[PDB]
DNA sequence: GGGTTAGGGT
């Protein structure tokens, strides 16, 4: 055991604070108490009793709108701006299924339909039960909810179906997305939501009486949510005899839905799209015989598929199958020379490459645009190419999606982003490495991990699919078939690689009281040994008590659109008046960053980071004085060029600010602000107080911290070697990416983190500096003793700081009282007075945590 | 000295 700085505290500072804490000793309207341990009290038939009762609208018809809407469409299907929309309605694949699909649903809860790109089940199925129900009278008691796992899904099929039925949107189809809604007319009406909101709406409505039918879309994709939501259905269709729900999917393992809903009956429904072919390593080295020059358990996967294929390819080639190189994306150089024959032969088209991240996709494009070979110095001004990635520009750009300039070929080097995410319609031909990358959670090392790995077979049929938009293609695959037998069916379902304790708070909302148990009945069952993490962590937050119910605090974590941690954070920031930074700080963490990474600008955008961060030694701050930096530019009108020279997406910039006032309006509606505005004054007379700002940071991600311990200023121009290790003793670093690296001179050792993870070495993708004294307050594992024949405080009883008996006492009466403080203002939430007895309490937090800020 | 990709009423 090690001992650390002194925090022992200045006498009068320790009497002041003595002061404060005996008026807030002295002191002696909860509907939410009331809410809180109703939940509490009843048992799930209750429960159920009580929603039915409570959520009673579509038990109400209204006959005359029946009557009228039944009458209009009539009409309008006798005029020729419909009548046309409806002959091209009809070239659809799934509008042949029609009158089939109406008596399934008819006949059965639970139907599933799987179909191919094209077949226009999206499009149609919704209209298809609606206009039913419309023409047999039965207009107002039809309420169709139909999921999309993203955003713009759900906004481009609202608007294309509304077009289809010639109306603007807002009347028979709308959409919901977070913040940001073109809601349809309430009855007869057809919505498209992601399916988030939906799961966030089963907290008011926790068996669906508020649609009539339910459409699962994107089912095949396992995401979390679909998952989730399938497993719910389980447990509320029993008790929702009437309820319709459609399950969709593509050709993906579409038997497990299926079998999961024990069988129920199958549309197959054909696809629309032009034949894209595929080739393997070995038909594209025939073609292009490029030369390879500058474990295995590879030639035990490769040698006994080569020779079966001995006379059907070159003796030449199948030796370049040799090299373990020739697979994958390892070799740069060909992958370009595969392009530069595109270009050749094989008549016009845009080529779609996908290669498996940024740094991979930099040396590609540098090779295509600076080419040190005489082949490619000829095609390099006649292709036009674009890179494509989450961190980069040109998604968000006009460019990329348009056709190329006349004697140019357009050439996307691009992620996974391009495959569902992102779609260009002039492909014909597809490179697919093969290889992408992955996280995944080692659960009994708590590594976080991101590793290069083969992609699936279903990956590589979507990327088939990519060619085959606008006429027939071929897709190129750079590894054998020996390898594609080597690939699995599906990605690992996502339930399988996340952190549960989000879920599990969820579901107690939804008096799912034992995640154990539910979570056993998901299609994959999610290891029971990450949900004991997840009970775990929300244990230690407070969310739960010792024996696992619900506590107050919890129930407002649960009521917040956000990771229970950051809720917490938020929430203190409310009580501890420092709302504007805290909440920038919790909405880029469940968001992303605004700071694009474009090509070749690794170097400037350190600049404008460490420029941002105004010394302050925090990547959350940062992006808070991003912000405020953001709003200026709006106050001047000079937005673009400020989004320009700083290399900021104004698109998440504003988005960060809806989740900012989401956040507001919430604590505001929950009695725990006086204002909704996340900027109002009142709210945040503490956001300038920097050494405050680490306090409630640090409080929100703990236990995750960091030590530094090591120096350097020899001799290159401006970096230096860290010698730093996390609470559990593993030695990190911090990303490159982070506005610490390579850092030097720090106020304090210690740092607070959202995500560590390993790619080159353990990194911190992001840290803000921390002081130990905030630590002791708001953490947890704080014992004072004597141990060498010193007096210290310790936090999580790891970190052991020399402190004086005087100045212990204190701190260990103060966290007394905060934990008192919390404990209330859970329960009995209201503002806190400006001149009450709990802002005595605060104002003793701010008294200490202000002896560190810097002379 | 480096960034696979999606998401959250009123």
């Amino acid at each position: 055991i090690r001992l650390g700085c002194n925090v022992s505290a200045p006498s009068g500072v320790l009497e002041r604070v003595k002061e404060l804490m005996e008026d807030y000793s002295r002191a002696p309207d909860a509907k939410f108490q009331q809410q809180f341990r109703h939940l509490l009290s009843v048992n799930f038939e209750e429960f159920v009793a009580e929603t039915k009762e409570r959520n009673a609208d579509l038990d109400w018809v209204n006959p005359k709108l029946d009557e009228r809407l039944q009458l209009e469409l009539g009409q309008r299907q006798l005029e020729e701006n419909a009548k046309k929309r409806l002959e091209a309605r009809k070239k659809l694949p799934t509008m042949k299924y029609a009158d089939d699909i109406i008596q399934a649903v008819r006949e059965n809860q639970v139907i599933l339909i799987v179909g191919s790109t094209g077949c226009g089940k999206t499009t149609q199925v919704p209209q298809i039960l609606l206009d039913d129900a419309i023409s047999r009278g039965c207009a107002s008691s039809c309420r169709i909810i139909c999921t999309q796992p993203r955003r713009i899904s759900a906004i481009a099929i609202a608007e294309w179906v509304s077009y289809e039925r010639c109306e603007s949107l807002g009347n028979s189809v709308g959409y919901q997305i977070r913040l940001e809604s073109r809601k349809a007319r309430e009855r007869a009406s057809i919505t498209y939501c992601t399916t988030g909101v939906l799961l966030q709406q089963l907290q008011s409505d926790p068996l669906m009486h508020n649609l009539s039918v339910l459409i699962l879309d994107e089912i095949h994709e396992r995401s979390v949510e679909t998952d989730l939501l399938m497993g719910l259905l389980k447990v509320i269709l029993p008790h929702r005899p009437d309820l319709k729900v459609i399950l969709m999917s593509a050709t993906v393992r579409e038997q497990d839905f299926c079998d999961y809903f024990n069988n129920c009956p199958m549309f197959r429904i054909e696809g629309v799209m032009f034949p894209v072919k595929m080739l393997y390593l070995e038909d594209v080295l025939s073609k292009t015989n490029y030369e390879f020059q500058k474990r295995m358990k590879h030639e035990a996967m490769i040698e006994p598929y080569l020779r079966r294929i001995r006379n059907s390819y070159d003796s030449r080639v199948l030796d370049k199958l040799r090299l373990p190189e020739s697979e994958g994306c390892e070799d740069i150089d060909f992958i370009a020379d595969l392009v530069y024959y595109i270009c050749e032969n094989e008549p016009e088209g845009a080529i779609l490459v996908f290669l498996p991240g940024y740094d991979k996709i930099s040396q590609l494009y540098n090779i295509l645009d600076k080419p040190k070979t005489s082949k490619g110095q000829r095609w390099r001004d006649h292709m036009a190419v674009f890179p494509l990635h989450s961190l980069m520009q040109s998604g968000e750009q006009q460019a990329v999606f348009r056709r190329p300039p006349a004697g140019q070929r357009k050439v996307i080097i691009s992620t996974i982003i391009a495959e569902t995410s992102v779609t260009i319609d002039d492909v014909v031909y597809v490179i697919n490495s093969g290889r992408t990358k992955a996280t995944n959670y080692d659960i009994e090392t708590n590594i976080q991990s991101l590793d290069e790995v083969w992609v699936t077979k279903a990956n590589t049929q979507q990327r088939r699919g990519r060619a085959g938009r606008v006429r027939p293609g071929i897709c190129y695959n750079l590894f054998s078939r020996a390898r594609e037998d080597r690939m699995d069916d599906i990605p690992t379902p996502e339930i399988l690689r996340s952190k549960l304790e989000s879920i599990i708070l969820s579901l107690k909302l939804l008096h799912i009281d034992d995640p154990y148990r539910f979570l056993q009945t998901l299609i994959n069952a999610p290891n029971p040994e990450a949900i004991k993490m997840g009970v775990e962590l929300l244990k230690r937050i407070e969310a739960l008590d010792q024996t696992g119910t619900l506590t107050p605090l919890g129930m407002h974590l649960a009521k917040l659109p956000i990771d229970p941690q950051m809720g917490k954070m938020i929430l203190m920031s409310a009580l501890f008046c420092c709302l504007d930074p805290i909440t920038s700080a919790a909405a880029a963490l469940s968001f992303k960053s605004p700071f694009y990474s474009p090509l070749g600008k690794e170097s400037r955008v350190d600049e404008i980071k460490r420029r941002m961060a105004r010394n302050m030694r925090s990547d959350h701050l940062m992006v808070h004085n991003t912000i405020i930096a953001y709003r200026d530019s709006r106050y001047s009108h000079a937005e673009r060029d400020f989004c320009y020279k700083n290399f900021l997406s104004s698109m998440t910039l504003q988005q960060l600010e809806r989740m900012k006032n989401q956040f507001s309006e919430l604590l505001y509606n929950y009695k725990f602000l006086a204002s909704s505005n996340c900027k109002d004054a009142a709210s945040n007379k503490n956001s300038e107080k920097i050494p405050l700002l680490r306090a409630i940071i640090g409080a929100g991600l703990y236990p995750n911290m960091a030590h530094l311990r090591k120096s350097r200023q020899i001799k290159n121009r401006v970096r230096a070697i860290h010698t730093m290790a996390t609470d559990d003793g593993r030695r990190v670093n911090f990303h490159p990416s982070s506005v610490n690296s390579g850092e030097s001179g720090f106020d304090s050792a210690y740092f607070v983190y959202f995500q560590r993870q390993k790619s080159t070495d353990l990194f911190l993708l992001d840290s803000t500096m921390v002081f130990p004294m905030a630590l002791i307050i708001f953490g947890d594992g704080v014992e004072a003793g004597v141990t060498q024949n010193t007096p210290y405080l310790c936090v999580a009883k790891t970190y052991y700081f020399k402190c004086n008996r005087e100045t212990a006492d204190v701190v260990i009466q103060l966290r007394s009282n905060l934990e008192k403080l919390l404990l209330k203002k859970a329960l009995y939430p209201a503002p806190i007075e400006e001149n009450g007895y709990e802002k005595q309490l605060i104002k003793a937090i701010e008294l200490l945590l202000s002896l560190d800020e810097r002379l």
